[PDB]
Order: structure tokens, then C-alpha cells, then sequence
């Protein structure tokens, strides 16, 4: 059965300049994680790039911004992470996190794990698209 | 004593149409939690239900939008959960979370449970409403 | 090496009045934490103090807010927090947590705890500034 697990957690920093999907899936891919979610970050940002709710194309932003939440799940070959930044008056922009995303002064991240699971994203008939399925790693 | 406890985390995926409240107390009974927080959420919305800071009266959305951020604790009979979405221009909306938020597409979720404690609502004679309580499971 | 390890978790309720800096860092000091981050958060303000994106003055509010979002790292000597709040509107505004947030109602935190590792603020040559550095608890 899926969903319960004990948590192994990470804990680490990105560098300026470094762009945050391609760092998280290195990341990924060095711990060989399989069941993962984002449990805490915060830092800087240059480059954004989101896709608004229910819209296809990138929007690409570049500026100086604060990460405010960076959410979701991730695993060996698949994520699903939502991101919020706020800028220097205060307001903020949400939406599906995209590849593009680039560290201004630094990215901390608290990075969960669940050895007793394993996610992967299989076709769901009712939403159209592949979702987030849960099974154990055993 | 409170506060101190190792925690048994739970992955689940809500269904498109599925109303947010009533799924995450029924997975709250259907595990007996009782000092639980949402650790980590993403997804997506049709209808949002939000209770704006102060107010009495709940604001009721309908349209496209995605969870950013979905935050709080919740047990047996009782929870404190925020919300926030983004819409399709990256704008976004906080607010105390109310019964009749439905998923669009999907809503993915990582639950931490504390099985050492156990959370209560009980009145606080300085606030005037009933707040966390937090005491020992055993 | 660091990055990895168990989490031990703690609950905690703020009280009306309270500052939110000062009661974090009490409690850490009180436990003696020494690689920490906020896993939940949820909770209401009347004071509010911002640093937003690039800035270097503090920007303070005062109102009725609720808390979306709080998020970071925070250890014996050190710390970096952002927060996100709502108003009576849903409107949001997000920055850099600053000392000065007083708490209205309530303020429910579970904050997590890495056992194996250690959280310090060491100047990091490429940001110019002092940065999240992870080590081995022993
Ligand atoms: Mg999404
Ligand atoms: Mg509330
Ligand atoms: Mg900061």
C-alpha cells in the first residue's frame, strides 16, 4: 500500500547563477530519489520563468526577486513544482514552475524523502494528462 | 511534554471534482491522525473558498487557478488551514481556507503525522477562540 | 558529508502580542537547534516587517493579516525567512522576514530539526554575502 512512509531529509544550497530545475535534477539524480517533495526554501532570484494557470506558453521574467514558496513533488523522471516569488514592491507572481528559473545570490533547500514509496506519473483518464501515482518501494 | 516528535508521513493524490475539505478530513479519520500538518501541496483549482484576514463572510471563486501554497495543521475533529492560488495572469489570493475548494486537475499532497502529540482546539481566554493545544499522545 | 539526515519535529503555538523573530529565536535557543526550518505555518498578524526584493529598509505594516506563508532556515545564530501575507482583500505581499512581526491571534508552527547535521552562515565568495554552509553534527 502506498502514502505512509519515514522521511529521509537533505538539506542544501544553490550557487548564483545556477538554474534551479536543472540543479534540482541533478540533485535527483545523484541521491537517486524516488519519492520526493519540497519541505522548505527560500532565497533569490534572477531569471523566473512560470506557466500561469491554465495557459500553455512560458512566461519569462527577469529581474531581482525573492523566492517566497517553491512546492511539489519530484523524483528520478518526473516533478511537479509550483513557485512564488515577490519583487521589490512587494507583489507577487504564481504559477507552474518552468525551466529557466536562474539563482541570484543563493537557493536553500530542505529536500524530503520517502523510502517506503515510490512516485511516478501515469495517464489519468479523468484529468487527460499523467498524475502523480503512488506505490511502494518494495 | 509537547512539541518534540519523529513524524510518519503520508503522499496522496485528490481527484478532479473532489472537494478539498471533505477529502482531507476523510483521510484524517481513515488514519486516525492526530497531530497532523500539510507538509508539502500542489495543484490545481476550479472553485476556491476563502475566508479574506478579518472577515466573517467566505469569498467563493470560480475560474482556472493553481495552489501555490497550502498550509496548516489538522487532526481528528479540527484544523487551520491557508490558502494561496495564482491565476491565469500570476496574481494571487490568500486567505483562510473554507469548505468548497474543488480540484481541477489534481492535488498532491505529502501529510506529516506526530505520533507523540496530539493536537486539540481548546479555548484561549487571551485570543477568544479556540487555538492549538498541543500535549503529549501518551 | 552533509545533506542528509533524520528530522526531528516540534509544535508550537504563538501568542497575541508576541514577535514572531524573538519567539523563534527563544526557541531555538530553548531546544539548542542547530539545523532547523519551518516545515508548516499558519497564523495571523498585526505588525508586519518586510524587507522586500533588492532593498535594503525594512518596510513596516500594520493591519490585519494573515499568514500564508513562512518559510526558511534558522539555527543557534542564524537564520533566513521569508513571509507571505494576505489581507482583508486576498491581495499578498511577500519579502524577507524582519524583525517586527507581532502576532494577532495565533501563530501554529511545526519546525523541523536535522539531528545529523549543522546549519552556519559563512561568506560565500561569488554572492558576496554570508550563506547557508551544512556540516556533519559530528
Ligand atoms: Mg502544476
Ligand atoms: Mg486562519
Ligand atoms: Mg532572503
Amino acid at each position: 500500500h502506498h502514502n505512509a512512509s519515514t522521511a529521509r531529509f537533505y538539506a542544501l544550497r544553490l550557487l548564483p547563477g545556477q538554474e534551479v530545475f536543472s540543479q534540482l535534477h541533478a540533485f535527483v539524480q545523484q541521491n537517486q530519489l524516488r519519492a520526493a517533495w519540497i519541505a522548505g526554501c527560500t532565497g533569490s532570484l534572477t531569471d523566473v520563468a512560470l506557466r500561469y494557470a491554465g495557459q500553455e506558453a512560458t512566461t519569462s521574467l527577469t529581474g531581482t526577486f525573492e523566492v517566497i514558496s517553491l512546492n511539489g513533488t519530484l523524483e528520478l523522471t518526473g516533478e511537479h513544482l509550483h513557485l512564488a516569488v515577490s519583487d521589490p514592491y512587494g507583489v507577487m507572481l504564481g504559477g507552474h514552475m518552468m525551466p529557466g528559473c536562474t539563482v541570484r545570490t543563493t537557493l536553500e533547500l530542505v529536500i524530503g524523502e520517502l523510502p517506503a514509496l515510490t512516485f511516478s506519473r501515469q495517464p489519468c483518464a479523468i484529468s487527460g494528462y499523467d498524475e502523480l501515482h503512488i506505490s511502494s518501494r518494495l
